[PDB]
């Protein structure tokens, strides 16, 4: 087998001249030469079977993107792992190659507003049909949205996911939570599961705002401290929506700080178009209920150049609802479509 990095990478004999690329959550990620379709690839190592939670995020990213076909979604186009259950200790993903991710371009490259309004139009149009089949993809950031040669956009890794609940959605203060600091929605630090649609649209206000400078709007430096940044922007809460918080702990917690203005987004942001920042108003609403939805975001006169409804596609099958040898005997079952 191709040893990587002093590491096990065994896809061959069909990928072969193998490159390190970057980290999954469970292994590297490399490109390769498929010999049969004659054209580079990417690859995700993943090596979960030792631990529940691993098994989980596989088998829900392996479901979830097994089912979605669309544009602006990074598809699977091969699984690799071994014949028998007994023998399979790594599993691979082959994915399409692209060019570069989000947050590698935000390091070094100045957005034209042309790019920013195309880009986010391609994130909401990728969203569009996530949220429409019952799923939140709770992870979304940068360095999860891969861009090819030709700026054309594809939404990736799907482990975090899972089905929309808004019904069982409410907790209390300060419970933990996995999704990534700076672009988690101030209701998560406050009483929110992270399980309705409102969650993935502040990762996407976030995304729009970060394009605008270059640089994360809310760069929380601990859990704690991210509600910090949100509200430093934001401003105090209103009379409406702090009632909207009907848990005594997360409300009395955001009484009991001193008034905030709000910041203007145009002198956060001086050079951005107008009807952006009136998006990005939109997607960084503080009350979920009142924060626009995806369908409207599309409809925004920012993204006019590129609205099509009919260009647009919703799934047409959405999920209706949700031991670690249990899961790897799951993981073996639904990849077996790709063995001989
Ligand atoms: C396999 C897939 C996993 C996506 C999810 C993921 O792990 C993230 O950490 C992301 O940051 C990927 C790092 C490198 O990911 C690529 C880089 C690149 O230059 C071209 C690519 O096609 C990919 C890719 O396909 O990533």
């Amino acid at each position: 087998p191709e040893m990587v990095r002093g590491q096990v990478f065994d896809v061959g004999p069909r990928y072969t001249n193998l490159s390190y690329i970057g980290e999954g959550a469970y292994g590297m990620v490399c490109s390769a030469y498929d010999n049969l379709n004659k054209v580079r690839v990417a690859i995700k190592k993943i090596s979960p079977f030792e631990h529940q939670t691993y098994c989980q995020r596989t088998l829900r990213e392996i479901k979830i993107l097994l089912r979605f076909r669309h544009e602006n979604i990074i598809g699977i186009n091969d699984i690799i792992r071994a014949p028998t259950i007994e023998q399979m200790k790594d599993v691979y993903i082959v994915q399409d190659l692209m060019e570069t991710d989000l947050y590698k371009l935000l390091k070094t490259q100045h957005l034209s507003n042309d790019h920013i309004c195309y880009f986010l139009y391609q994130i909401l149009r990728g969203l569009k049909y996530i949220h429409s089949a019952n799923v939140l993809h709770r992870d979304l950031k940068p360095s999860n949205l891969l861009l090819n040669t030709t700026c054309d956009l594809k939404i990736c890794d799907f482990g975090l996911a899972r089905v929309a609940d808004p019904d069982h959605d409410h907790t209390g203060f300060l419970t933990e939570y996995v999704a990534t600091r700076w672009y988690r929605a101030p209701e998560i630090m406050l009483n929110s599961k992270g399980y309705t649609k409102s969650i993935d649209i502040w990762s996407v206000g976030c995304i729009l705002a970060e394009m605008l400078s270059n640089r994360p709007i809310f760069p929380g430096k601990h859990y704690l401290d991210q509600l910090n940044h949100i509200l430093g922007i934001l401003g105090s809460p209103s009379q409406e929506d702090l009632n909207c918080i009907i848990n005594l702990k997360a409300r009395n917690y955001l009484l009991s700080l001193p008034h905030k203005n709000k910041v203007p987004w145009n002198r956060l942001f001086p050079n951005a178009d107008s009807k952006a920042l009136d998006l990005l108003d939109k997607m960084l609403t503080f009350n979920p209920h009142k924060r626009i939805e995806v369908e409207q975001a599309l409809a925004h006169p920012y993204l006019e150049q590129y609205y099509d409804p009919s260009d647009e596609p919703i799934a047409e099958a959405p999920f209706k609802f949700d031991p670690k040898e249990k899961l790897k005997e799951l993981i073996f079952e639904e990849t077996a479509r790709f063995q001989p």
